């Protein structure tokens, strides 16, 4: 059908066919009479995977033979979606595909619908490990995901009475075709025990063993025939048990580490599970490494065959287990294994808010990993003794920096554990990776300045435009050829038809096409009303203060209040969509999603609003959602405090994707702005500077609520019980927070918010120069591709070179 | 390479070959230069897998269209083995696979074995279930197996320090080729909640749901392209769950009940998570075969189109659930659907022990399944009701023959439940089948006469014979065909070779070759010492007092004393070999396991013994090593005490595989007696009317211990230490048992059993009449084939026509 899809030969379709009927026999045993549309998605996902191994087992070999240095990215969270549709993409194999099903009688959008997202993220920083591993692949990097293969991954999202209800994420109930499991590679985690001191060396003795089971995904490049591999770990009790029975039965005690993934979004829970998991993936990914670099005994050369980087804190462990290895069963001396180390490791920061920051109890790592806090204690002595002597007589810089937190109880800071054993340590936004430099991390960066970096965060242009908006990568491609697929700055070469009126009209129908289609599955899943000719007012990302999900809920209801007061008046209709998950002990998050149902409750019903204003709430926000809402939005909300949202990617899905922003100069946004000029992005709000001057004062929200009418209005129907007749104080606590202690400043933006939403009104007005300043923000999105965050990690930190260079063949 | 392993085609061959490398590389995902043994048997498994899916598509569909009357077996047990060997002989593939693994340079004897034994039971009564489904597919009876797919099978059984020690037996670590996950018919099983009583009947409501999802494996009749169903259930947890993170780990509480097997052989543990498999099975089980029955609403007809087979009572509660569901779902009224069910459900005993008979206390029934315990109070009501319009004024009979069981704590005899609700009872053999009229069901058989029956038990040839014995079965069909291996009668026309000096030299041949292949896989495999030249002495089976594990020791110490007082006499050689596991729980049978060890440590270290007394423990008994062991044995133990072995299937592998058979007249062994002449027969001991009269005057263990000098000295030495120096006392539990509280009389035996032994070892010193005593056994045991017993049920019970007639291909 379009261009972009690949081509559907005579001799690959009839291939296609004949394996599709193949599976359905053999591996589904079923026959055409009984096979149901999921019995048909499995087909053809064995089908499509089957195309896939010899490039795999052939790009591994590969890397056998040159031996190149190999980068290993550890996560805690790899948010993959679906696998079908990007695989097809990656292989060129998505017309032949759709053409085979076709004249098997089938639908392959509709059998697409069935494969289960892979849920294993929160969201900004589990999706962000997924689009690296596609630029990764698609720029040749030797490099491997390691992670945990939970059982059952982000919740999934009901919403009844207006609240958030939480089901288990079964996504491995049917099975999944993708994976490999690879049990002939199962490695020993040890917990607990204690440590013998010998005469040559310590010993961790007496510890409980779980294994680590290893199941392999592959990760396929952009047509380039390399094939990488993402590894996660599964826990299996070991077989060495009233008595009997219970014993078995006991097994699930070691085998709940990779039960479940922790739904908490940027906020730490110390719980002890949790740091089970956090060693659990050290500890394996490590031996794994190892093991893989004694095959093809000097260390000293492991930094240079080895990069290990740690997405957040979650796998800072890493860097003791590290020294543990080299130190107690390598029996390297500590300085040689310390330098080893800190070459091999970086760490990536995404968040400077407080409550995220990992500190661990002393007395948890005491009675789980009593080597490790032994060694993390030497890190920091040796550490403190480098700033005494830099420093001298600072002793308040001495406890600042320190890995150990004196106070109730003694923490570790993981951060600072990070910082101390890494050769580098990036921000993800420039903005972002500032703040950590004059503030933060200020210290440290005084004591290492060459540590310090910044790699601004990016998406992968195969599943945020090629695979969810394949229209608008067909348009594109009829102008300037298909190599931005792989290479997005060449989008700046649509700024020369920004004039062109063919090329305005089809941006436009674009992007009218996608709002029918996702107007259309409102409908038809979860049976909604909006109007396709409405402006798409959409915020899709995880519930959190910080977020301000609380002033789009305070210009939705200005709006409301306007109507009502001016019932006859014009105005530009609009569908307000917010969606997105909060965690299920985040009580404010999900007081927050019962007031936008509320608010919908009211305004969707009210007679003499009719449709010129819709509030809906988008249910069960994941990855596969957002391949679907993003490419019909027409603005993007991207409205957090400033200096809270160390990057977000969100926002550049929406800029790839047609639609224009509305936010505040805070994480990428400013980078955004800044590449697609000012004048063409929605720009309001305090910035960073103004927030501080704020906080020097003193933050009043009463003085807010005193001099702006429309607020207070606001205020007093949510006390009244305006949104909530039958319960009219059930959102006192929402009130209480915005009066009295909000550390985010929803009033502070209020009013220049409200004014630059109605600049946008005003350009949606205008179709012609709407769609014009669109052109401009898709030709100038190229920078955000996660293809050149990728290329500026294998050169500043990792010390590679990417390659283009297609692998011989299949 | 043997004619009744089929032939190898060059067509045939090659396609192996092809097939087996592309498993290999699609399926596996492994090349041939890191391919391990491991990797090979799955390539060969799921090459030999794909021969056995068109077969079982279109035998299934055949039943729909033909629509048979339907054969349900219901079992807690399914002790299956290994399958790949079992699969290339029903379906005439092992030489051609043979050829094919040879020609890619693979030893296939090297591949089987390291495929992992199904486990899932605990001995005879797992095994007939096994027996049964092979039968049944080679007799093309519309069959279907229902059971529980347990995670753990019966445990690995290891030998420490001379004692049992037991491990996890995690049998699908590396996966199951064989079965077929069917998520999509998946049912929920209540339990808990409570009876309410409506206008128009009895409802269960607030129940615990758990889901029981299906696996369905293959099984292939004999060379006739049928191939029918087992079907295993496995617990899963519904989605609709500190307070997250818990509930997701939780859901384990649901899912243990298909965790593991209750590794108690004819032995009863209350239990309640053994109550709750019971239900799961069933409950599952009867929605799955209504829901069938209602494809292709009278229930007159459900007894023509449905028979339900209770494989002993564990699944009893069949009987009250199916009535639960005819009258509180589908509204039948109780006369109505109590007809139905009685024509549906056949119960087969087991045993007549009182340990092993299952007595549920009411309470847990009360609480568990409150609606059925309703269900079976009405059902002992209306039978009682019966007894006393038959049998007026007899008041004792009226509590003998209840259901419900006063005393201590109420219990519910399940066995009376089944033979109330059941159309057919039958016993596993003749004289087990007169005791149970005669004694435990005396006052049943005299109200019904007509439900009593005997199904005599029996064994595939096709696993214990033409699998685990080739060169007997192929010298066999040199003289008369193929015939045979699916109408063992015919074996009788060996009767004519009895003085062929052909055959007598090769039935010879075969026991000497079986005999150092098994002597060399116990050095390759342990690090044994037997020699080739002595009598293999063998008895195997599961370890318990009624067995009489501790005859055969007290026999073997005989041996060894009789040596050692007169050294330089000459006595034929023997290798005494047991083997069988203990329930963790069984402190006797672990004891019993502990003192054969130790006897060895005694006598295979003795040097004026030498090497013509040897005494082996075989460790870990289970299907794979019964099929290595049984073929080369030369003398079969069957000596329980008189009317303790209901039948027994293991004397019954021996004969076939020419053993000779030293037993009392207890269960089947009278049978084989009677078919072979008692002259071929080493028959000793006590008769059942012997056990009575020795019951009625007392049983002294002490009178035979005053008067047997040799016996005397044995137990001496058993209290002294002479079989544990560091630990004299050791084995005094041993003794106390044996001298005062032996339920089975060892002593009374201990006589005549040693006398025989003697003539043993006398035939056994002429080899030719040894040999033509044993063509006498294998000739005569024809009617011990499982395919003879499934004839009868099929014929007497479940009324349907057995069919040899080949499946219209695949
Ligand atoms: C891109 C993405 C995110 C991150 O969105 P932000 O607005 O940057 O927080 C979160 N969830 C999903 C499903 C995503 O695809
Ligand atoms: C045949 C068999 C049994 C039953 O043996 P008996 O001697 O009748 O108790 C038990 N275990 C296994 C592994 C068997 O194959």
């Amino acid at each position: 059908q379009i261009s972009v899809r690949g081509l559907a030969g005579v001799e690959n379709v009839t291939e296609l066919k004949k394996n599709f009927n193949r599976h359905l026999h053999f591996t589904l045993v079923k026959d055409r009479n009984v096979a149901t549309p999921r019995d048909y998605y499995f087909a053809l996902a064995h089908t499509v995977r089957d195309h896939l191994v010899g490039r795999w087992i052939r790009t591994q070999q590969h890397y056998y033979e040159k031996d190149p240095k190999r980068i290993y990215y550890l996560s805690l969270e790899f948010y993959m979606g679906r696998t079908l549709q990007n695989t097809m993409v990656n292989l060129a194999l998505e017309n032949a595909c759709d053409e085979a099903t076709y004249q098997l009688g089938l639908d392959m959008e509709e059998l697409e619908e069935i494969e289960e997202d892979a849920g294993l993220g929160n969201g900004g920083l589990g999706r962000l490990a997924a689009c690296f591993l596609d630029s990764m692949a698609t720029l040749g990097l030797a490099a491997y995901g390691y992670g945990i293969r939970y059982e059952f991954g982000i919740f999934n999202q009901k919403i009844c009475g207006g609240w958030q209800m939480e089901e288990a994420d079964d996504w491995l109930r049917y099975g999944n075709p993708w994976e490999k499991a690879r049990p002939e590679f199962t490695l020993p985690v040890h917990f607990y025990g204690r440590v013998e001191h010998t005469s040559q060396g310590a010993k961790w003795v007496d510890t409980q063993v779980v294994l680590a089971m290893p199941y392999d995904t592959p990760v396929p490049g952009y047509r380039n025939n390399v094939v990488n591999t993402m590894r996660l770990w599964s826990a299996k009790a070991p077989n060495d048990l009233g008595g009997y029975i219970q014993a078995v039965l006991d097994r699930n005690l070691a085998e709940n580490i990779s039960r479940v993934l922790y739904p908490n979004d940027n906020f730490f829970e110390g719980k002890e599970l949790r740091l089970k998991q956090e060693y659990f993936v050290v500890a394996a990914t490590l031996q794994d490494i190892i093991r893989r670099f004694k095959s093809s005994t000097n260390f000293d050369a492991f930094p240079d065959k080895v990069a290990i980087q740690l997405n957040d804190t979650h796998p800072s462990l890493a860097i003791p287990e590290l020294m543990r290895v080299l130190v107690d069963l390598e029996r390297l001396d500590w300085d040689k294994a310390w330098e080893v180390t800190v070459k091999t490791c970086a760490y990536t920061n995404h968040t400077v808010i407080p409550e995220a920051l990992e500190r661990w109890p002393v007395h948890l790592l005491e009675t789980l990993l009593p080597r490790h806090l032994q060694i993390i204690y030497e890190i920091n002595q040796r550490f403190l003794n480098r700033v005494a002597a830099a420093f001298p007589g600072d002793v308040d810089r001495l406890r600042r920096m320190s890995l150990v937190e004196e106070g109730a109880v003694k923490r570790i800071n993981m951060a600072h554990l990070c910082i101390a054993g890494s050769h580098a340590v990036n921000g993800v936004a420039r903005i972002h990776s500032e703040i950590l430099k004059k503030t933060i991390f200020k210290d440290f960066y005084e004591l290492e300045p060459h540590k310090f970096q910044n790699k601004t965060n990016g998406i992968t242009p195969r599943r945020w435009l090629v695979l969810c908006n394949p229209g608008l990568a067909e348009i594109i491609a009829e102008r300037i050829g298909e190599e931005y697929i792989s290479d997005l700055d060449q989008l700046r070469k649509l700024l020369s038809y920004v004039d062109d009126e063919a090329f305005i009209r089809d941006v436009a129908k674009v992007k009218q096409e996608n709002k029918l289609k996702f107007a259309a599955y409102l409908e038809r899943e979860y049976k909604v009303h909006i109007n396709p000719n409405s402006l798409f007012d959409v915020q899709v990302k995880r519930i959190h203060e910080y977020k301000r999900q609380l002033l789009n809920c305070l210009h939705v209801i200005t709006l409301y209040n306007r109507i009502k007061k001016e019932p006859n008046k014009f105005v530009v209709p609009r569908t307000v969509m917010i969606g997105g998950k909060a965690a299920p002990g985040y009580h404010m998050a999900k007081m927050i999603i019962k007031l936008i149902t509320a608010i919908g409750d009211v305004v969707n019903h009210d007679p003499v609003v009719g449709d010129r204003l819709r509030v809906i709430f988008l249910e069960n926000y994941r990855v596969s959602l957002a391949e679907k809402v993003i490419p019909a939005a027409d603005l993007s909300e991207q409205i957090s405090t400033a200096g809270t949202e160390a990057s977000g990617t969100g926002n550049m899905k929406f800029m790839l994707n047609g639609a224009l922003t509305i936010g505040t100069m805070d994480g990428a946004n400013v980078e955004m702005a800044e590449e697609a000029g000012e004048e063409n992005f929605f720009i309001f709000g305090m910035r960073v500077e103004d927030v501080d001057r704020l906080d020097q004062r003193g933050y009043n929200a009463q003085e807010y609520y005193d001099r702006i009418p429309e607020l207070r209005q606001i205020i007093e129907q949510l006390s009244s019980g305006f949104f909530s007749p039958k319960q009219p104080d059930l959102f006192k606590d929402i009130v209480n927070m915005l009066m009295h202690h909000d550390r985010f400043k929803v009033f502070a933006d209020y009013e220049e918010y409200v004014k630059c939403q109605e600049r946008v009104s005003a350009l949606y007005k205008n179709p012609r120069e709407w769609t014009r300043m669109v052109i401009r923000n898709i030709a100038t999105s190229g920078k955000f591709s996660s293809d050149r965050t990728i290329a500026q990690y294998a050169r500043e930190i990792w010390g590679v070179e990417p390659s283009r260079q297609r692998l011989p063949a299949p």
